[PDB]
């Protein structure tokens, strides 16, 4: 791999700082957040980087009052290289005391499309959870009021402002569903121009052209709830999803016109039942797909970034442990992740981190780390 010839480069620092941290991130209104979790990142066509997260107001739990927050790089050409290159925290949407989450952006010229999930603030995935005011949650159900909704918000000004989110549940989530998720992480634009956004049991597919997109659903029997998608070097689609039980990533390959294979466990990619991320890096010799998850069947703290050179992303190298370049003072790193390719030819990654001050409890502060590294950094890892 000729990219190994570059000097290894890596930088890493917290970008979304929980309430316990010195420079805890708050909106300009004064509204702060206990925890940030569920990252999504995209480089726009200007080179600006947009980083999204769930701002979890009161504790780290997946329900209750959660706002969709973000940061942009200050300019289109700084590549988020230092903390001072990032704007202050902003909000995409935070209306109501319900949950706005699952950021899943896709860039289309320019327009950034950001798909989100939402639930009512009286409901949770399991039900029976206690809220700050003493209310007990109802379990997410199939009713309009109590089901998981799918929203779309758009930016046509490089992420500066966002349209009021539009509820596309009736159009893009099957009737009768209760739980739902989009991404989280990112959607993609194919070499042939279609937009493909991974979601629970389905792709959301944007046909048409830039400036005139039309959305529909490609259902995928056996897909995960939290999916990732990319275009492999052979031109086909590749779903690499979180499994329902700890063990291994589940994978399927297909096309928009012919559909997908069934999903199968990939024994080369252990996973502890956690979200992952995938990135098409380049098309020229040699073609590369990047994959990032916790490379373990029982821990989220074994984050590993990897490269596949296969036309179908069948097999990956060992890659490199993110712990080889650890961050201090921002918790124990590991969990959900998102990757993009920066305009200065780095991998830019967001990774969850957990202070663990309340163990697995709701009071444990969660932060999100930003990382940049070149391919060389991965390739020069001790395997
Ligand atoms: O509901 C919230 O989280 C909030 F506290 O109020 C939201 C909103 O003004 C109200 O919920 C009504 O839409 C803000 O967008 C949030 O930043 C925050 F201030
Ligand atoms: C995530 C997690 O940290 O495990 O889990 C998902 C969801 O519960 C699982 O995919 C099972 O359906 C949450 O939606 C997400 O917020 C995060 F908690
Ligand atoms: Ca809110
Ligand atoms: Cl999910």
């Amino acid at each position: 791999d000729p990219a190994k010839d570059a000097t290894p480069y890596h930088v890493e620092f917290p970008l979304f700082r929980s309430a316990n941290m010195a420079s805890a991130d708050k909106l300009s209104t004064g509204v702060g957040f206990h925890s940030f979790r569920i990252p999504a990142v995209v480089r726009t066509t200007t080179g600006r980087i947009l980083a999204f997260a769930e701002g979890r107001r009161h504790d780290n739990r997946d329900f209750g009052d959660i706002n969709l927050v973000y940061k942009r790089t200050k300019t289109t050409s700084d590549n988020g290289a230092t903390l001072s290159d990032w704007e202050s925290l902003r909000e995409v949407v935070g209306s109501g005391d319900g949950t706005w989450g699952n950021p899943t952006p896709v860039v289309d010229n320019g327009t950034i499309y950001l798909f989100l999930s939402w639930n009512n603030g009286s409901y949770s995935q399991k039900g029976g959870d206690e809220l700050p005011d003493g209310t007990i949650t109802k379990k997410i159900d199939t009713t309009w009021y109590g089901r998981r909704h799918l929203y779309l918000t758009t930016s046509t000004d490089d992420g500066n402002t966002w349209s009021k989110p539009q509820d596309l549940t009736k159009e893009l989530t099957p009737d009768g569903w209760s739980w739902d998720a989009v991404g989280p992480g990112n959607g993609i634009k194919l070499s042939s121009g279609e937009l493909v956004v991974p979601a629970m049991g389905r792709n959301i597919v944007g046909r048409g052209t830039p400036g005139q997109r039309t959305w529909s659903v490609q259902r995928l029997n056996g897909a995960g709830a939290e999916g990732t998608v990319c275009e492999t070097p052979d031109g086909k689609l590749y779903r690499n999803d979180r499994p329902s039980k700890a063990g291994y990533r589940i994978v399927a390959r297909g096309t928009l016109s012919d559909g997908f294979s069934d999903f199968a466990s990939d024994s080369g990619l252990p996973d502890p039942a956690c979200q992952g991320s995938v990135l098409k890096y380049n098309t020229d010799a040699p073609p590369r797909t990047i994959f990032l998850n916790s490379a373990s069947s029982d821990s989220r703290r074994q984050m590993r970034v990897r490269i596949s050179y296969d036309a179908d992303a069948a097999k990956y190298d060992y890659g490199r442990k993110l712990a080889d370049a650890p961050v201090s003072g921002a918790g124990y790193e590991g969990g959900y992740s998102s990757m993009t390719k920066t305009a200065d030819y780095k991998i830019g990654a967001l990774v969850e981190s957990d202070f663990f001050n309340d163990g697995t409890g709701g009071g444990s502060y969660r932060s999100i780390i930003w990382r940049r590294f070149n391919l060389s950094w991965i390739l020069n890892g001790p395997n």
